[PDB]
């Protein structure tokens, strides 16, 4: 298995030993980065002329003049051959040679190579990642890990643009980075170069830019500073802004000025990219002509980014033809997956799919906007790298599995389990969803329908659910203690905790279904209620960000199954034994009687009704009561209003109804 899969491949049945004795040809000529990889693979240090010849170099080098005709005439292309007599590692360019070695490293198994002929090259010119999300920007160590990962998977582009980096966006995009950050960026660029990645530094000046000489000069001054730090590719983002900065004429003029007075004046600047204000069809106003202005005015060499028909969308043939006709060039795709900054309580670990596989020539580039969880994003990144290199043979599920086995080989099956049930985004404003838990979806749907209707569920379906919950617990506990990729485990641990609780709860609820006596049923019932409380605790103490705090897992299929199964069996119990057990499926320390069944939610220091009287579990100082009588007890009482730290336990009087309290 090779990732990305090469364009052309011919395999035999011969097994070549990684030669004890080798003769290196072209070590002084070839890409130093590629040579370093090779020499590292050759600890079989017997290196005389008496050994198996190994030819490495770029097209035009003396080392590979023979195989000149086999080398693909594409940028970043290469030719690789292994047989009994000689090994060839010939790239069309230095980066092509490097990519030949990355494939060669995958072929090396058990210290023995297969007899293969490979002619390979990318179908998309620019492939990689744009760190362009809202939230905590990737740590320095995360970014270093990312760059080495890109090189291994032949991603040649990394676009730096964290929305919450103050020196990337407003107002301090005018200011140079402090010495610490500057030294770190200098290192990143160096590491990027060592891994054949283009470090593209983006700037995001649109929100407060003045279309005058001062701001223009300051932007160029900033670019000049980044250049001194080693940056050789640049970008200007105009996404998510209002006001004068949205002017297409001014944007195009600025970019063209940057191109003509900086990009072309420097001897070695590669990529120049811009992100438009209208970066998807849905936000494009047909009443005007923003995109056709950019397309006509912006110099053709300059790239224009695009997220598809919507903010979050997959790329289609009709969609890319639509934008391309207007910007007068092939779109540079900005794919908003697996970015989760609008569903921050979810991890998006599912496979990469939905993007048309035949449109490689219709795009200038393809980059993915990831989660602020860097390691967790490697699943999607690895897949995009595969897709972008050879879209014609992109295998959705095989690549997803290959990614997981690469990222965490010591616990691949456990990570698959966790990831399969952590891929959907849940409900959101963009209406973007992904498949989740499809393996067990059919058995869950049948079981619940039969159970509710009082019909007999199939034993097979029941046992599948049992197996699933059992597997989830194993996976959760093994992942917690995994020391192979510690940074990964740190990222997902809160979800892994919630994942195990979900599985434990599922087991206990199934036992309530099997329950044949009252005492045992009650024991299980009390255990479930305690587990609910534990999930609440994690939801309130982990991932407490300002936007979607907490931790949600297995939301598409499994949590609804358990909740609905728990509610149903409790109803049956109350009917049978004339009891009044609470069939609530989510713990809530507060109460709200009156909408009669609308549940309360605790988010940070806020108590709210899901879009009348509320009773808190205690007396708190009140902050305010936003909306769209106060009391400490039911005796004495007193589009928004404040509380001024007054003691509150009861409130009395739907798009929002939120009580904020002090902590
Ligand atoms: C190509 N550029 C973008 O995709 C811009 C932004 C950021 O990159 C963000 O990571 C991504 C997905 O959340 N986009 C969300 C945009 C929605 C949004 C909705 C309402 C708003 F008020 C502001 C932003």
């Amino acid at each position: 298995s090779l990732q990305p899969p090469p364009q052309q491949l011919i395999v035999q049945n011969k097994t070549i030993d990684l030669p004890a004795v080798y003769q290196l040809n072209g070590g002084e000529e070839a890409n130093p980065h590629a040579v370093k990889v090779l020499k590292e693979l050759l600890s079989g240090k017997q290196s005389s002329k008496k050994g198996m010849l190994i030819s490495i170099g770029e097209k035009g080098d003396k080392s590979v003049r023979k195989y000149s005709r086999q080398i693909p005439d594409h940028k970043e292309g290469y030719y690789l051959s292994v047989n009994e007599k000689e090994i060839v590692l010939a790239g069309n360019d230095e980066r092509g040679t490097y990519y030949a070695l990355q494939t060669f490293a995958q072929l090396l198994k058990d210290g023995k190579l297969p007899e293969v002929e490979i002619k390979d090259y990318p179908s998309v010119r620019y492939r990689g990642v744009v760190e362009g999300f809202y939230g905590t920007p990737w740590s320095h160590q995360a970014r270093l890990s990312q760059l080495k990962f890109y090189g291994k998977n032949k991603m040649n582009t990394y676009i730096y643009g964290p929305k919450d980096d103050p020196y990337h966006s407003a107002p301090n995009w005018r200011l140079p980075y402090p010495d610490k950050e500057a030294a770190q960026l200098q290192e990143l660029v160096a590491v990027a170069n060592e891994n054949e990645v283009d470090f593209v530094w983006a700037i995001h000046p649109g929100q407060d830019i003045k279309w005058n000489k001062e701001d223009r000069d300051l932007l160029l001054a900033k670019f000049e500073k980044m250049y001194q730090l080693g940056v050789r590719s640049f970008a200007v983002f105009f996404d998510d802004i209002s006001g004068e900065g949205t002017n297409p004429q001014k944007q195009a003029e600025l970019l063209n000025y940057i191109d003509e007075k900086f990009a072309q004046v420097k001897p070695d600047i590669n990529q120049l990219v811009m992100c438009p204000t209208e970066y998807n069809k849905s936000w494009s106003n047909p009443n005007g002509n923003y995109l056709t202005t950019l397309g006509d005015k912006l110099n053709p060499s300059i790239q224009i980014m695009w997220t598809g028909d919507r903010v979050i969308s997959d790329i289609t043939r009709d969609g890319i033809s639509w934008i391309n006709e207007r910007i007068k060039r092939p779109a540079y795709i900005w794919w908003n997956f697996p970015v989760s900054d609008y569903v921050r309580d979810h991890l998006l670990l599912g496979p990469v799919y939905g993007n048309d596989t035949t449109i490689a020539k219709e795009m200038s580039g393809f980059v993915t906007n990831p989660m602020e969880h860097a390691e967790s994003s490697k699943i999607a990144i690895y897949s995009v790298a595969s897709y972008a290199w050879n879209p014609a043979k992109y295998d959705t599920w095989q690549t997803w599995k290959d990614a997981i086995r690469t990222i965490l080989p010591s616990a691949a099956e456990e990570l698959e389990c966790f990831a399969m049930h952590n891929s959907d985004l849940g409900p959101n404003g963009h209406g973007y969803r992904r498949e989740e838990s499809m393996d067990i979806q059919p058995a869950a749907e049948r079981f619940l329908k039969a159970f509710k209707e009082g019909k007999n569920y199939d034993k097979a379906d029941f046992e599948t659910l049992q197996y699933t919950f059992e597997r989830m617990k194993e996976s959760a506990d093994i992942l917690l203690m995994n020391t192979e990729n510690k940074p990964l485990i740190v990222e997902i641990t809160p979800w892994v905790h919630q994942f195990k609780l979900t599985a434990e709860m599922g087991e206990e609820v199934l036992k309530m279904v099997e329950g044949r006596n009252e005492s045992y049923f009650l024991r299980k019932y009390n255990h479930v209620k305690a587990l609910q409380q534990q999930m609440f605790y994690i939801d309130q103490t982990s991932n407490q960000n300002p936007y979607q705090p907490g931790v949600k897992t297995a939301t598409r299929v499994i949590k609804p199954l358990i909740d609905r199964t728990f509610a149903t069996v409790v109803k049956f119990f109350n009917q049978k034994f004339n009891a009044h057990l609470d069939a609530t499926t989510d713990y809530m320390p507060h109460k709200m009687i009156s909408i009669k069944n609308l549940p309360l939610q605790v988010k940070a220091n806020r108590v709210l009704i899901s879009p009348v009287e509320i009773e808190l579990d205690a007396i708190y100082p009140g902050e305010n009561i936003q909306i769209n009588e106060i009391s400490t007890d039911g005796k004495e009482w007193k589009l928004s209003a404040g509380l001024q730290k007054a003691p509150v336990k009861f409130v009395r009087f739907l798009r929002q109804f939120v009580l904020t309290i002090e902590k």
